[PDB]
């Protein structure tokens, strides 16, 4: 049917497409690969897996294929090519709500449409991922990160509501008010439980522009603070943004280049004050405000502040520039070929309690005396701005750390090497981090990312919606 239909593709070029990521480390053929043209072919695949006894194939959704480590692949089974979903010209897949009060997205779209959509209503989701060509679905089944969240909470605390069809086939809406079991469960899910076919997203006006900047430490214990500062419950302080990152001595001027942010100058003024200071690591905080009087704000909240006094450096851009600046970096990236290579990234969510531990161990300790490729971010989150209902796992405390480690790739296996020991150094230490976008490959790891209660109902979710666990195997949960 879907086959004859041409919908289910098994030719060669079709699964090698779905059997590789943005990690490009791992790699698993799907024995077939759906090219949806509608949630009617979704919901076909789904009930029949749902009612076929024997039904050989676990399923995947693939979104854009971001996973860092075969989250997406559906190895020997069907992967789903969401991406279909947005071909036909019409129906549209991104409808700003008539009151603008939000904008209801496919679960294939990928954030950078939805923002463009949500602009030409004057509107804009609230809370962003640093990199835009990813998907509704794919974020929301993760969690949706970045320098908003610490004000917004993550994209997962940000929907209204979404279609599911569940891994029983049935197309399902779900929301706090209806079907909240599914909708806790899916945010935050990956993929486990159903796929996401639309979801609600809350959307405020659209600022115009945004003052951006960088402030230049080299103290962690200042450069922290003051990030918490910033994100501090006043209700939240004036930045709409908060991220920062770090930069190892040994590539100093390089990753500094590397932001896209500081002129050659800012950097050799970086590098002489790291230089002046013998500095093994410098930290940069990264903020905007969005919006004369943008001037006096600016140095309002600047003055609460303790960088290095001279290093505060400022841009001003169009608000859509800044949320899709990492694209500028991607197209400049790929024509060095260095875009499209291995990404053994690390991603966390260290308790503040335990960050300058980390700092101590990671940054001033095993990072130190390598070549770094690739932002080394760290930023402060509110958990008060998370729901613990919802899948996604964070550690415990009122206040934690992404820390994402974002190595580019002989080098794979260091860097490899290099994160099993990050990892070792937190477990020895005791830090009660989570990991983001990590798969774990048994059971008592995933037990821990979850915790026993959280782990408990995320079986009961999956008993639920996903009985014969054939849902985005590639996370390796109940796969
Ligand atoms: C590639 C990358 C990723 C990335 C990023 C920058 C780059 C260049 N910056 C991020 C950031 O700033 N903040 C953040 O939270 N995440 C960031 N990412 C990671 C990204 O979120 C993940 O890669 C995520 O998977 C989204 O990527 P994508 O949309 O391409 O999804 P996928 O990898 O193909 O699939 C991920 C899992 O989710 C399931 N899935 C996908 N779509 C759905 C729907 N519609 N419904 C239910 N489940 C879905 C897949 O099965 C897979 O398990
Ligand atoms: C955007 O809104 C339109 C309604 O105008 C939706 O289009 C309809 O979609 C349904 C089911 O997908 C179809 O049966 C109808 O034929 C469509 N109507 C029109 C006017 O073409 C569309 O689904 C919405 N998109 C999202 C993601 O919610
Ligand atoms: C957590 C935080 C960030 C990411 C990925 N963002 C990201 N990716 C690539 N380049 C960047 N420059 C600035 N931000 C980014 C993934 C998880
Ligand atoms: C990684 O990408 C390269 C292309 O540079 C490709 O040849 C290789 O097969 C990929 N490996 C994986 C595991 O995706
Ligand atoms: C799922 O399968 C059960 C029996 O196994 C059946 O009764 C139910 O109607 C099915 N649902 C769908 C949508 O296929
Ligand atoms: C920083 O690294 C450079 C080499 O890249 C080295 O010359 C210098 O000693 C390092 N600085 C410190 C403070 O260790």
């Amino acid at each position: 049917a879907l086959a004859l239909d041409g919908k289910l593709r098994t030719d060669s070029n079709a699964t090698a497409a779905a059997s590789t990521d943005f990690g490009n480390i791992t790699s698993a053929l799907p024995a077939a690969v759906l090219y949806p043209s509608s949630t009617g072919d979704l919901v076909a695949l789904l009930s029949a897996a749902n009612s076929t006894p024997g039904w050989p194939y676990t399923i995947a959704f693939r979104g854009r294929g971001h996973s860092l480590m075969g989250q997406a692949f559906a190895p020997g089974g069907v992967v789903v090519n969401m991406a279909s979903l947005g071909d036909a010209a019409a129906p549209p897949r991104i409808n700003v709500s008539a009151d603008g009060r939000y904008v209801d997205a496919g679960g294939e779209q990928v954030w950078i449409d939805v923002l463009r959509a949500s602009l030409a209503r004057g509107v804009a989701p609230r809370s962003w991922t640093d990199y835009l060509y990813l998907t509704v679905g794919g974020t929301l089944s993760n969690a949706g990160i970045s320098g908003q969240a610490f004000r917004h909470g993550p994209q997962i605390s940000n929907v209204l509501e979404m279609d599911v069809i569940t891994g029983h086939g049935e197309m399902v809406t779900c929301s706090k008010q209806l079907n909240a079991d599914l909708f806790d469960a899916v945010l935050g899910g990956l993929g486990q439980f159903g796929v996401i076919t639309r979801a609600r997203i809350a959307v405020e006006p659209a600022p115009a522009r945004a003052r951006w900047v960088r402030f230049v430490y080299t103290d962690f214990a200042a450069f922290s603070a003051d990030q918490e500062r910033l994100t501090a419950p006043r209700s939240f302080g004036p930045m709409s943004y908060v991220e920062g990152s770090v930069f190892v001595n040994q590539s100093l001027a390089t990753d500094l280049a590397n932001t896209g942010f500081f002129t050659d100058a800012d950097v050799a003024r970086i590098v002489a004050l790291a230089g002046e200071r013998n500095a093994t690591t410098v930290y940069s905080i990264e903020a905007t405000l969005n919006y004369a009087a943008v001037d006096q704000e600016l140095a309002s909240v600047l003055g609460t502040l303790s960088y290095v006094e001279g290093f505060a450096f400022q841009r001003d851009v169009a608000y859509a520039a800044f949320l899709d600046r990492v694209h500028g970096e991607e197209v400049a990236l790929n024509k060095l070929g260095l875009w499209r290579v291995p990404h053994p990234w690390l991603n966390m969510f260290v308790p503040r309690s335990r960050i300058a531990d980390f700092d101590r161990g990671v940054f001033k300790g095993i990072l130190q005396g390598t070549d770094i490729v690739g932002p080394l971010i760290v930023y402060p989150l509110n958990k008060s701005m998370w729901d613990d209902g919802m899948s996604a796992a964070t550690p415990s405390e009122d206040v934690f750390y992404a820390v994402s480690l974002l190595f580019s790739s002989n080098d794979l296996a260091r860097l490899q090497e290099q994160n099993r020991r990050i990892l070792r150094f937190c477990d020895l230490a005791g830090i009660q981090y989570k990991t983001y976008l990590a798969r774990h490959t048994d059971r008592s790891d995933w037990v821990r990312h979850f915790g026993a209660a959280k782990w408990n109902r995320f079986v009961e979710m999956k008993n639920k919606y996903d009985p014969k666990r054939l849902l985005s195997p590639g996370q390796d949960i109940f796969n």
